């Protein structure tokens, strides 16, 4: 079977790239329908950046100053509006690619494909994880504001993340399609500090089990613990406590591989009191945290999409 | 900036997957113009598997035992032929969606993105590189033949590999677009082995130059080598030797970079003599090989397709 990390097939993200132009900042947009979305330091100069009044910065600006492409051809802005950090432009011509689509704002854990674009041209695809102190550990270079994370189901594209900064520690923050910010965020180039990041524990589990149906077991042990001095554990190593939720997440994992949860949290405390040893799991000398259990089971069962 | 394993956009690739049924097997197919390819195990029962006379299995099948489905529309096919160990079937239409595209073979080291697909629908995209062995370590289930690996050039679409089995220890074996396997391999249900994998020496020095880029120095120390005794070092710990156009691929990165060339080998013979001592480097505890000295540029640079 093998795991590798995977991103969703990027065929209906890409027909939705256009180019955004507003004075001297150029930036990705996203298309859907009648509507172009993209973030609103677009409207900013370097010297703007610093500390900027995007109320005032908007004033100064109408309909002609933002030039829209869309590969070779040009959209006509006959409308905008700010919704909080991301601008939404009204242009006369809907997107002939516009697929199912939906806006979602996901929550710490949850993994998404990010389509990272310069220019309105999509550059590569890439999975992401949403970490504990909602930011990303992505690669985005000057211009990619704009690339958005998306999930696929079926047909129906859930779009729920679009890049807008870089943090002094090179992690990345952005907003969801509303332009409300993931974590106490501002689009400002202020010092900001993301805090302490804390591995998904569930998602170390799921990661675990995957090692299981692929056929690396030498880590479980035969031991058992409770939730309550798990917990106590993982508090000490930084990880997040794990719930009653976490574990029937985890059920149809436990039943197929017929290792209980308690069992397995029993091997992750040893994993992380004794280390690895120089050994690997799934190619991997740490704890990979990227994998949601539906990110398991999906890669396990083949889901086409 | 930050570095993740990236592949290219799928987008051009969905558009030419098709679905190939052949009595009770089914398997995914590459439709570009008139001609679709697809694996010729597709002809097999399970009890032919074991061993096959593909040729006598052929002389029993017409073209109307082939149903090729293109989503929801079938595909007549007007012809068939075998070239080496895939199908080449004529169907009377042209695919209006084939992109600028060549057939290519690759060498070891090179890197490719795989759409990884079921029933001839798209589930995922992720990267992969051919090892010395002439094997791959993908993420392929049952019905996964046929599933494509390519590269893209702005508009041009490369395919070098087609998936074809995967071996007693677990890796993937397959051919290039003309039927011809990568190593000693045959489309046989028989215990097969690939031989010893060293690991891609330049592949990870073109990693270390990226680490470098983005924060990452604590390996780099102050001592040389030489390239015979650095290969020395290097034939104790299976890696590839290095040759004058290893060295002068690294060029552009060791003159961005400001590091010789000869001098990273000396951070590389200390990493391999003395471990890591539970450091990682941006990210990962091991040496990391899948990342060709282009992947790095491309990265760094941001280059767009
Ligand atoms: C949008 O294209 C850009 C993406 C950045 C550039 C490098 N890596 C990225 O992810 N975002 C910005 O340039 C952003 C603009 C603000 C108005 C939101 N500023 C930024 O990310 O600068 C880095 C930084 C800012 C403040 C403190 C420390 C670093
Ligand atoms: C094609 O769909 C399939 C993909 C396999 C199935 C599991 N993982 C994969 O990569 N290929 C085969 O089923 C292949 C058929 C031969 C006629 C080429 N056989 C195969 O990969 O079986 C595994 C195996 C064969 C021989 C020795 C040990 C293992």
């Amino acid at each position: 079977s093998g795991f590798r990390k995977m991103a969703f097939p990027s065929g209906k993200v890409e027909g939705c790239m256009v180019q955004v132009t507003c004075g001297t900042t150029t930036l990705n947009g996203l298309w859907l329908d009648d509507v172009v979305y993209c973030p609103r330091h677009v409207i900013c100069t370097s010297e703007d950046m610093l500390n900027p009044n995007y109320e005032d910065l908007l004033i100064r600006k109408s309909n002609h100053n933002f030039l829209v492409q869309a590969g070779n051809v040009q959209l006509r802005v006959i409308g905008h509006s700010m919704q909080n950090c991301v601008l939404k432009l009204k242009v006369d011509t809907a997107n002939p690619k516009t697929p199912k689509y939906k806006f979602v704002r996901i929550q710490p854990g949850q993994t998404f494909s990010v389509l990272a674009c310069y220019n309105g041209s999509p550059s590569g695809v890439y999975q992401c994880a949403m970490r504990h102190n909602f930011t990303i550990k992505g690669s985005f270079l000057n211009g990619s504001c704009g690339s958005v994370g998306f999930n696929i189901d079926y047909d129906c594209v859930s779009f729920c993340y679009m890049h807008h900064m870089v943090l002094p520690t090179g992690v990345h923050a952005g907003t969801d399609l509303e332009g409300n910010f993931y974590g106490p965020f501002v689009d400002r180039q202020t010092a900001q500090a993301a805090g302490t990041d804390t591995t998904i524990t569930v998602n170390v589990l799921a990661w675990l089990y995957a090692a299981v149906i692929n056929g690396d077991r030498w880590f479980l042990n035969r031991f058992t613990t409770t939730l309550n001095d798990f917990n106590l554990v993982a508090m000490k190593y930084n990880y997040e406590p794990l719930t009653q939720d976490h574990v029937d997440i985890l059920g149809p994992l436990s039943a197929q591989t017929g290792i209980a949860v308690l069992d397995m949290c029993a091997s992750l405390k040893e994993l992380l009191q004794n280390g690895m040893n120089g050994r690997t799991i799934l190619g991997s000398a740490l704890l990979e945290d990227e994998f949601t259990p539906f990110d398991v089971v999906r890669q396990c069962s083949g889901v086409t999409f």
